[PDB]
């Protein structure tokens, strides 16, 4: 109820930024994305809509989601995108 706030509110300057594979492919060896939909991200145009895409999955499911996007991040050197759903941390 708060790390999902925090992403929501930062969802512009997160989508601008990410590199979606990178994150994609950390999320699948946590377990909490798949190769399709891996496939279903890949399948928009511009980088900045495929990252839109992740976002939305990442919001829709449970919290062990959002806190292997929090863990991809920190991986792939997205320090202060991950710090910024830092405070609070479900």
């Amino acid at each position: 109820a708060k790390a999902r706030d925090k992403l929501e509110e930062n969802r512009d300057l997160i989508v601008e930024r990410l590199k979606v594979d990178e994150i994609a492919d950390f999320m699948i060896e946590k377990g909490e994305l798949t190769e399709e939909e891996k496939k279903k991200v890949d399948a928009e145009d511009s980088e900045r809509k495929r990252a839109e895409k992740l976002v939305e999955i990442v919001m829709k499911m449970d919290d062990a989601a959002v806190k292997a996007f929090y863990d991809a991040l920190k991986a792939k050197g997205y320090s202060d995108l991950a710090s910024l759903l830092e405070s609070g941390l479900c």
